[PDB]
Parts: C-alpha cells; structure tokens; sequence
C-alpha cells in the first residue's frame, strides 16, 4: 500500500504499479492507469 498520488500505472510505466487505497488503479486510456 504505497501512495502514488495519481499515477498508480500507464502500461510501459518505469516503476512500481501499486497505490495505496481509493477502489481500484483504474484506466482512462489504455497507456494511463489512475489512483481511483
């Protein structure tokens, strides 16, 4: 549980994918993933 404030991801992203709480590490378009 580590806090990503907004970019938990983006497929391709250079470092860790986990956030921390919210629901989900959501999609807004495929190459960016959110802390949602």
């Amino acid at each position: 549980t580590q806090s990503h404030a907004g970019q938990c991801g983006g497929i391709g992203y250079s470092g860790p994918t986990v956030c921390a709480s919210g629901t989900t590490c959501q999609v807004l378009n495929p190459y960016y993933s959110q802390c949602l």
